[PDB]
This record gives C-alpha cells, sequence and structure tokens, in this order.
C-alpha cells in the first residue's frame, strides 16, 4: 500500500482539545498492528503534500456500517496557517469538506481554503472561538459541517442539549453520513503524497 | 415512584464467577450509602417480576459517560431455568438485550427468551460452557451481546489476547454502548413493581 | 456499648496451637485494663449466640492502620462441630468469612457453615489437616482467606519460604485488609445480643 | 533484559515523606532476590539518564490485576529541579504522566516538564505545598494524576475523609488504571538506559 496515516480515532483514549504547538509537532502513536490514536503534525503534514497528494477519509458508525471520501490534497504552511486546499470529491461518505452541510449550505460550513485553529489561535470566520467550543483543532469556517477531531461520544447518537461546558453539536461527525447528532465509532484519514510524476 | 436494586459493580472487589446455589440465594452486600457490589439472588428475582416490572439499567465508562436501558421484565422459575422476558426496549444505551450485536447477528447474540447459565449448570445454545468462559452467570446464547456479571478489568479498555486463562471477551460489557473489548467502571441494574411508575 | 470480649492477640505470648478440649473450655487470661491473650470457649460461644448475637472484628496492623467487620454470629453445637453461622457483613475490613478470597474463590476460603476444627479434630474440606499446618483452631474450609487464630509472625510481612515445619501463609491474617503474607498486630473478637447497642 | 530498579514498594513499611535531601541520596534497601521498598536518588538517576532511557512502571492491584506503562525518560540535574521528561506512552496503565486525569483536567494534573517537589522544597505548580499534602516526593503540577511514593492505604479502595491530616486522595495511584480513590498493592518503576548502538 502506498498510504500513510496521519489520523486515527477508535476509542477516545487520547484527547483531541489541544494547543497550536500539540497541534504542530504532532501527539499520540500508533502500534505495529497500526492500531492507537495520533495526528501526524502540521508541519510534517505540509512538507508531504508538497508534490501534491490524494486524501482518503475512512469512517465507521456503531453498527458496523463504513463509508469513504477521496480527495486531491493540499496543507499550506505555518505562515498560510497550514491552509486547507481539496478538490476532486469521490465517494460515499457526501462531500463534507467543500460542499458543508445542506441544511446551512457551503458560506459558513465549507472546509475548503480555511486556515487551522486551536483554542489558543483562532483564525476562523467567527466572532466567537470555533476551536473552543467543538473541541479539537480543525479547520474552522463558522464553524464547520465535519470535524473528525471533535469530542469521542460513546453509543453514536448523542443529545448536545445533555453537553458542558457547551450544548452543542461537538462529536466525532461527518454531516452527510450521519448527521450533527452521531458521533462516530472509528475514523481515520490517510494519504498517498504524489511523490513522482 | 422509585426502583429497587437487584444488582450494583463499582469496583471489582466481589468475585462474579460463582455457582448456581450462589446466584439462586444472592451474594454480596451494600452500605448503607447505597455503595458495594451484590447480586440480589434469581429466587428473589422471580418473586418480585411475577406481575410483570419494569427493569432499567444504567451504565458508566471511565470517562464520565452514561447512559441506560429501559425494559419491560420478567424471569422465569428455576424449573424454566429463570428465563428472561423482555420487551418495549427505551433509552439511550442502545438494545443489546433483544437486537443483540448487529455486527455478529441476533441468531446468536439476543438475551431474550434464554435461560440463565452458570458454569455448574449450563443450557447455553452453545456446544461448549458459555459461563466458564465469559466469567459470570447470564442469560447466554451463543454467547453474548451484553454481560453485566462479566470479569471487573479496571481501566476501560482491554485487548482480550491478554486475557488468562481465555483470550476472549469477557469483562463487564454493553456493546451497543461502548464495544465489545471495553469494561465498564460502574454498572447498576434496578426494578419497579409494574403498577408503580 | 458494652460488648463482650471472646478472642484477642496483642504480644504473642500465648500458644493458640491447641487441643479439641482446650478450644471447648478456653484458654488465656485478661488483666483489669481488658489487655492480654484469650479465647473464651466454644462451649460458652455456643450458650451465648444460641439466639443470635452480633459479633464485631477490630483488626489493627504494624504501621497504625485500623479496620473493622461486623455480623450477625451464631456457633452450632459440639455434635454439630461448633459450626459457624454468619450473615449480614458489614464493614471496612472487607468480608473475609462469607465470600472469602476475591482472588481464589468463595467455594475454597469461605468460613460460612463450616465446622471448627483442631489438630486433633479435623473436619475441614482439605483431604490434609489445615488445623495442623496453619497453627490454630479455626473454621476452616480448603484452607482459609482468614485466621485470627495463627502464628504471631513480628513486624508485619513474613515470608512462607521461612517458615518452619510449613512454608505456607499461616500467620494472624485476613486477606482483604492486608493480604495473605502479613501477620497484624492486635486483633480481637467481641459480641453483644442483638437488641442492645 | 538490561533492567535497573530505582523504585519499588510492596508493603508500605518504609516512610516516603522524606526530605530533598533523603530523594537526591536514595534511602531504603533491596535484598538479594530485588525484593524491599526503596528509592534510587535523584543525582544517580539524573547520571544514568544523560542518553535518554526507558521507563518501565509496573502496577499491581488488591485483586491481582496488573498493568505497565513505558516511556522515554530523562531526569534533569538539580540546578534544573531533576525536571521530568517523557515522551512515547505504550502500554496498558493508561498515559497518566503526559494527559494527566481526564475528570479534573490535562492543565493541572499533567507531569511533564514539571520539577522534583518534596515537602521542604516546594517548586508545585500550586499556591500551597503539594507534597506536604500528597505525603511523598515527586514531579507535582496542581498538583497529580498519578504518585507512586504517595501514602501506603492496605486493602485497595480508600475513603478521602478518613485520611487526615488531610482529607484528599494522596494514595499510591495511578488514575487511568484504578482511580484517584484506590491506593495499589505493589508498586515498581526500572530503567533501561540507552547506552546505545
Ligand atoms: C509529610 O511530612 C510533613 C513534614 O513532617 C508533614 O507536614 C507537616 O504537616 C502538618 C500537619 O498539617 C503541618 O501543620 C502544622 O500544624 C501545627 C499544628 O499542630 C497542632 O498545634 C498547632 C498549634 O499548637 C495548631 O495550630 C494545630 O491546629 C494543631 O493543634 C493546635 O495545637 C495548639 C497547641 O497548643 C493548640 O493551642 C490549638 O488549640 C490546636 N488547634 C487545633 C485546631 O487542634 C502547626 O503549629 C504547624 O505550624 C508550625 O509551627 C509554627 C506555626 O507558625 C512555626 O514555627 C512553624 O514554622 C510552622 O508554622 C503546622 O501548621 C506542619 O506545618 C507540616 N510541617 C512541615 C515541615 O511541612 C505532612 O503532614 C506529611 N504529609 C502527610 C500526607 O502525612
Ligand atoms: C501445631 O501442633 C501440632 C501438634 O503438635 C503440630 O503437628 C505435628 O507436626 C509435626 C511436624 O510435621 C509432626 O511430627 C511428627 O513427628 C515426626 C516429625 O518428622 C520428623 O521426624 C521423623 C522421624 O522422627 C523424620 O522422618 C522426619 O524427617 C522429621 O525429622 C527427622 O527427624 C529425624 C530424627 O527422628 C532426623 O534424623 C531426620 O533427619 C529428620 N528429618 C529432617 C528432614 O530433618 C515424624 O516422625 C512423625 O510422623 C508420625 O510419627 C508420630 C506418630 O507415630 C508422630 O510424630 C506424627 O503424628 C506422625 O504420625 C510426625 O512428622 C506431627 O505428626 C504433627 N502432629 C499432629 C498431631 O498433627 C503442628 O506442626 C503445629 N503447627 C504449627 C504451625 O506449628
Ligand atoms: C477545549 O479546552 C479549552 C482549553 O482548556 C477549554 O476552553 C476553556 O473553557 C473554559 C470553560 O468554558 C473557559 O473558561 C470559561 O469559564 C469561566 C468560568 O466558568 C464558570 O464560571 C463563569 C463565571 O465565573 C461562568 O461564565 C461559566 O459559565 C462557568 O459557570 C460559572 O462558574 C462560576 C465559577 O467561576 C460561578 O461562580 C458562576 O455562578 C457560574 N455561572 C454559571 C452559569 O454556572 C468564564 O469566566 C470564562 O470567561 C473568561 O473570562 C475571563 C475574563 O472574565 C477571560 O480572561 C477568560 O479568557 C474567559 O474569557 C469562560 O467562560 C476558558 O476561558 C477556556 N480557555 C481557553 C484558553 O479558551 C475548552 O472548553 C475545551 N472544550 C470542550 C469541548 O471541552
Ligand atoms: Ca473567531
Ligand atoms: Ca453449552
Ligand atoms: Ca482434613
Ligand atoms: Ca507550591
Amino acid at each position: 500500500g502506498g498510504w500513510l496515516l496521519i489520523q486515527q480515532r477508535m476509542d477516545g483514549s487520547l484527547n483531541f482539545n489541544r494547543t497550536w504547538q500539540d497541534y504542530k509537532r504532532g501527539f499520540g502513536s500508533l502500534n505495529d498492528e497500526g492500531e492507537g490514536e495520533f495526528w501526524l503534525g502540521n508541519d510534517y503534514l505540509h512538507l508531504l503534500t508538497q508534490r501534491g497528494s490524494v486524501l482518503r477519509v475512512e469512517l465507521e458508525d456503531w453498527a458496523g456500517n463504513e463509508a469513504y471520501a477521496e480527495y486531491h490534497f493540499r496543507v499550506g504552511s505555518e505562515a498560510e496557517g497550514y491552509a486547507l486546499q481539496v478538490s476532486s470529491y469521490e465517494g460515499t461518505a457526501g462531500d463534507a469538506l467543500i460542499e458543508g452541510s445542506v441544511e446551512e449550505g457551503a458560506e459558513y460550513t465549507s472546509h475548503n481554503n480555511m486556515q487551522f485553529s486551536t483554542f489558543d489561535r483562532d483564525a476562523d470566520q467567527w466572532e466567537e472561538n470555533c476551536a473552543e467550543v467543538y473541541g479539537g483543532g480543525w479547520w474552522y469556517n463558522n464553524c464547520q459541517a465535519a470535524n473528525l477531531n471533535g469530542i469521542y461520544y460513546p453509543g453514536g447518537s448523542y443529545d448536545p442539549r445533555n453537553n458542558s461546558p457547551y450544548e452543542i453539536e461537538n462529536g466525532v461527525v461527518w454531516v452527510s453520513f450521519r448527521g450533527a447528532d452521531y458521533s462516530l465509532r472509528a475514523v481515520r484519514m490517510k494519504i498517498r503524497p504524489l511523490v513522482t510524476q
């Protein structure tokens, strides 16, 4: 396989609500088997995408149904805020990154061309701080249609009115697959850097 | 108008790998603050559930998440193997007693209409002994989607490969809430007279 | 606040490795302040407990920690081997008399319903002689989780590898409080009729 | 297996509430069989860790469960307050050193990059004295998620209400494995210095 892993969630044991510097360097780790929760690190991700790449997102719900989304993908440098560039969607999970959510349209929930934010480095399009409330570092707009770095709620369906400190859909979510009130069981991001050509 | 406690786990201080006699009579104790581990006794459950009842199950993981399930409940007599009869699920934990584990399939993992089995009194649907392997007395099929009388593994996530003497998923489990290789921190079962609600 | 003392250990001055006759009659003495080593006598225990009683057990280790356990207690007649009947545990020492050792299981280490055995009158559940080897008269099963009449080792922790003639865990022990290889510094047993307090 | 032992507890007989000077030189003793309670000494720890090392933590609770944690580890010099630097968690006990306590908050209970403190030498991040209250010398933040040098409470489960002088969770603890209110039975820390390749 020419793919390499850049992110994975599988049991909620790792905290994803971290600082700019943790997202920049990478945290967590994977094993021999390739099991474990982690984030590769925005600085190495910038470097790995220099010559272009294909991103593959794999999702799994609490009943074992699966879906995937593939995109052409680039991550900008730290001066560009690690901005996201994606195009050419293909898959079964639905295009949450370019089109955002059907309920509230692209304008506010599209992720394409957004910078990365964290709770201590806000570069989103909201008057408030998305990352603080949604719980992870991500490419926020105002604020999201998808967030694989959100809070791990076990079981699937969750009632946001039951969350604290914020009564919001801050779970591990991909709207066009299971909706904003459904937190996913296992998720991973993998890229194929187009190193030759 | 209130509930009666019929089982509780919270620290693994009590061994639940017990005989048919221990499960018929009851073992364990609660202190006046309601703490401790126990099993009320199948003879007593048959008695209290004779006109029908509502069962409530309350589950807690090692990160503070909680969920519950409610059913209409009745246990059969001794000569009927204290067989379980449940219906009318409602809740947040997911229905592991009637639909069982969608992934493994209801034919093998549903608990409804199953007799109770212990290691010295096997009436499950497996050619082998479920209670022996899974570690406690329960309403086994072949073998389980849930088991609140399983082995208390401290800390939550466990790897069956490390278990001895059987390398299997025999923790305190409720598959539709936390999966099969996560053992819960605190669990309790409570009932109420059908009339009194 | 009147309890009658029935047993006490505190300085190892008294031999507890004695015959059926001596355990039936009683041996040892107390001073004016309630100090000294002693065993009241099983014939008196049957008599005083005929209508039920509350038993209180007090334990003290060599670092100053203390724990207690309370039970409803009865002893049978001589022809019944002065068998132990206990229920309704309450306390902080853990229930070593009814539930036994969490690790070894209730089947072999439970003391409830056992006969009292001495080296000259073995009625335990072992093919060998528990009382010979564990050093005192007790309500042995196969053989124990608790024994307040075992060997008084100095200082707490001991190594059975170092014991003669039997390399075994035969100290003054209460497994759920301090384990099997820690012998306790002071212990006592006391009773009172249910009515009072 | 090129491991050195650097700490070990097994029955609570050695007092761990000591001075900066005792922690710097080392205290306690081990017999030939590698048995005994002791602390190697921060000055010698700094020397053995100059080229990096692997730290192995081994834990045992009062019902026979065991867990371990491995980290890359280094301890700074005395001028740097013997600061802790760990990375690369793997294991089964959960990462209490880098993630801190999920419930109380990582910010306050994470141990990475903290300095060593003792009751007579406070460099913790609290306005009060962590070492004085929690009972031992340790790499305190405000104050802890783990502390193998805490007060030894017999039996496992303890009630903070019953502690004195202070009513807190100051037992021998590793929160992601057994929680803050359960004191462990046997614990050890061992290193493998990377003398290298
Ligand atoms: C680990 O090991 C360390 C080091 O040994 C321990 O740290 C010490 O813990 C002590 C426990 O909290 C801590 O507190 C001291 O308490 C003293 C009080 O003791 C009695 O007497 C004083 C006054 O006498 C009183 O205030 C206390 O309440 C208590 O009882 C009082 O006693 C007086 C005596 O007549 C009575 O009049 C009062 O009525 C009575 N009151 C009550 C409510 O009972 C303090 O005196 C002591 O202060 C010290 O003494 C002077 C006070 O200014 C000063 O010269 C000293 O520098 C210092 O202030 C203190 O408050 C000790 O201070 C801790 N010592 C150190 C070096 O840190 C840990 O407890 C151990 N950890 C664990 C987990 O076990
Ligand atoms: C609580 O009190 C109980 C009652 O006192 C104690 O129980 C008693 O426990 C002892 C120890 O096991 C038993 O001892 C009996 O006496 C002899 C003990 O064995 C020694 O002696 C024989 C032969 O003499 C020998 O083969 C053994 O090897 C051993 O020592 C040997 O001694 C010889 C010299 O004789 C020497 O040359 C050898 O080198 C040496 N061996 C070694 C390795 O050094 C046995 O002979 C006894 O066997 C039977 O014989 C007698 C009856 O005819 C009688 O002694 C025994 O009852 C037995 O039938 C036996 O070993 C006692 O049997 C036992 N008594 C009872 C009533 O149970 C108990 O120990 C104590 N508990 C605690 C914790 O302190
Ligand atoms: C991902 O992690 C981040 C990094 O940790 C977490 O973000 C952090 O989130 C906290 C919590 O929301 C931010 O602090 C907030 O709380 C304080 C106080 O909270 C409580 O008190 C205040 C009033 O004191 C209330 O506004 C809150 O609702 C809470 O309830 C109150 O509690 C009081 C006790 O303090 C009590 O007396 C009062 O009655 C009670 N009221 C109610 C209704 O319960 C807020 O004060 C704080 O606002 C701050 O104001 C300061 C100046 O006033 C500023 O300096 C602070 O920066 C901030 O503006 C804020 O609402 C914390 O700021 C934030 N940290 C960062 C770096 O962003 C994040 O939550 C995690 N997300 C998930 C999903 O986990
Ligand atoms: Ca903003
Ligand atoms: Ca079978
Ligand atoms: Ca026998
Ligand atoms: Ca301080």
